[PDB]
């Protein structure tokens, strides 16, 4: 079995992993947080809300990287530029999370995935992930004998429209079908808009309460209709797909992948 | 009662055919244009039903006598002439010409004052029935709830979002006591900040043939409630008519409208 | 402004009551407990996790009747029982939300509503009360000219199906309708099922995951549909319904109140 | 361009079928009706309500195949046996989507197969054979980790529950997750069910008023829901996928295909 360490084990998204990890029926091999964090001694079992599992909270990942196979990295991105020097002189993979990470950071991960296997993804969802490959598969087919309607719905509080979900969506459907996003894409309709362009891919944003996030993506058709949608219950199936790219990583040629390789989706 | 079907040549006139055939009742007449091919042949077996032994004419007057009730969805000058005739005749009539004048309009308020006349903006029963399910939940959520509109067509529809939408959102604005025009929006993109609670958002989904359909989302912290119409075919205004024109028989002479013929206006 | 008591205050359902007392910008009048709970003394509002509040946990429910116009329970029958003739004596109404009780329970509780004003509903969610209400109305109009078809999908631990919030609008429609559910419904459909009866009204009961609780009513006719569907996404929706509640029967006449009156929709 | 004749074509979906050739802008190559038929000498696009397009309705097949690359036949299992033996003697590809064809009739297109390229599908819709592969992916990525659930609604004359549509979706998944679908299939729910078992496909099938027809399958995991939903508007869908199988066919190794080879789903 795969032994999985989570770095910044204390925190909302590390407590998660440890539960995925858990969940998976895998070994959480390490919970590592800041070296001054009030929680190094704690149970990361107790503190993830599934009861002692006798990992403790340790604030050094190059004093436990023997204890493991893979890491996971939900972090600040200068904590990830450290965390990738010591998975490399270890020869541990890493599954990295970190949002926003600089070009020049950006690059220096690159680089570590010649020495150690690298896994990194804009999204860890497994659903999301899977519909991208059913909306570029759809859309190979039927080709230009569809409309194309991208309907999302977040709650109140999103400043953005559309959201990066959907934008994605879109822009995998936009690549397959040879079309230019900034040129085809709609974002309202008002007023005499006359017959609809086949060319156009229309987004309808939805906005309301506490809706965590749901995209339907429809291909229109003269006589039918083919959808295909995911919704988030909660903000928390990125454990799930990043636990599942940890289990995967171990043991593979030093690379950089995403879950498009984990998922097996490149087919 | 016995119920005629104005137009009877038309698309919709052979619809409304089926309609009083399919609620039980006897097709009292059927009339097209004075110059029309078809006088004489049978209203039954034009309409797909086989023979029913009504055939058709080019007079209506002829026939009023053969009427409790009659049903014209035609152009606005065949009306005209129509409501005069019923007026002299005591006949009832159901009118779901769209576009009538100013001038016409106000003849059917005077004619209503001698015969009973329903007019109404759409003669679907769900879509009546949506409305007033829209008004309810709204009243009883108030600001609770952010309000959003959806609506899908087959992609020839020029104008968005549809009448049905926005008479759905003027509903809703007019219960709550917003300002449709203020608190309309029809799109997002970029930077659009947080939802202001008083906004109303259209959503308009087009593409391939998509007959109709209308989702009003009344969307809270926790919770969320969706009104939804969906439209099969482009009929289902001909059982609403049909059910107006069987009710208004024997009433007392005043405008009425589908609220009156499907008793929504006696839930508050 | 009223002032509302919150019954086991240091449950999860407690927790959020108070959270919901605070949210509608009300001022949090008591905080309850059980009589050996550690929690007493700590305060309500740091508890909730809305920061402190000025009200700290008692155990005596007794001694704090006077703070307060209207208290909210969503405990055990047992515990309920104790507070039904508490209150009564007291003159504070009550909103209970207990599930479960027995039959000599339930007595116990009209003959309370005699004396003091008591709100007993099946479900404190304003959406789910507000989708019934648009589901009678409905029915009304569409009489035997549509086929209703219920669906409802839920987590894949539930172990009973369909859900009561599904029979509840189902048992609404066929009252309606002059329907006898038991003798119309069908849950299942599977081989020759021949043409559908216009009086059945069929249950479709999806179960999977972790979905929260969604329920759908179709009306389905010729050549159109009507649906009414209701979602969840938490399970904290009858925490608004109940203050509301709260607020709703302050000062009123001694009578059993549920949800259809505290929303005007009888 | 392709030369694509419509055997059956007075009847209803012969006259769909005219209309999909022309609006694929293809070129009718024959129109054939019984030899004592009343429309012998109509104009067959007149007759599907496109306007004269000059091709007359003739009662012989064997007359008119050598101005013919494909002929699609939709009507008796006894008619589509004569129509093999022509079409294989004149050397020119049939498109059958005849329902109810016996164990020998089948057999007599696998060896026809041999001589001229045939296509037979169980379902001509685009839509839906793009559902079907849609599913199919889905379920390998998803493997154990969901409950999946198919939805279906149908007119309340339908006598058959589930539709044949959802049997072949569930028949899809259960052979891609390795499932028995009679032994994993459940057709209802009532009463204290118990906690849903992972294996379970379930299926509920909504009947009322006059839905065309619609498919809804469930992927319900952890927090997330993936779903894929095919709708139809009409009855007429198979039309297009038909006359699109019927080009894709032309000039190709005699062999027996289907709508997965057509569209390009086998891999």
């Amino acid at each position: 079995a795969p032994r999985i360490g989570i770095l910044g084990a204390g925190g909302r998204m590390g407590r998660i992993l440890i539960q995925a990890v858990q969940q998976a029926g895998y070994q959480l091999g390490a919970a590592v947080v800041r070296p001054e964090s009030t929680l190094i001694g704690a149970d990361a079992g107790e503190l993830a809300g599934i009861g002692s599992i006798g990992v403790k909270l340790t604030g050094s990942l190059a004093e436990v990287l023997e204890d493991c196979d893979v890491v996971i990295d939900f972090s600040t991105p200068a904590a990830t530029s450290e965390h990738l020097k010591l998975c490399r002189e270890a020869g541990v993979a890493i599954v990295i999370g970190t949002t926003g990470m600089s070009d020049e950071q950006k690059a220096e991960l690159d680089e570590t995935a010649k020495h150690i296997p690298v896994v990194y993804a804009a999204n860890y969802s497994v659903g999301v992930n899977v519909s991208i490959k059913l909306l570029e598969l759809a859309a190979k087919v039927f080709g230009d004998t569809v409309d194309i309607e991208v309907i999302e719905a977040h709650h109140r509080h999103k400043v953005d429209a559309p959201s990066g979900t959907a934008l994605m969506m879109g822009e995998a459907i936009a690549d397959t079908l040879g079309r230019n996003l900034k040129e085809v894409a709609v974002y309202g309709r008002e007023g005499h808009t006359g017959p609809r362009d086949r060319q156009t891919i229309g987004f309808e944003t939805i906005r309301g309460g506490d809706i965590v996030g749901e995209h339907t993506v429809m291909f229109i058709g003269e006589g039918e209709r083919v959808e295909v949608t995911h919704k988030a219950t909660n903000r928390m199936n990125f454990a799930a797909g990043a636990v599942r790219a940890a289990a995967w990583v171990v043991g593979r040629e030093a690379r950089k992948y995403d879950m498009k390789d984990v998922l097996g989706l490149n087919d």
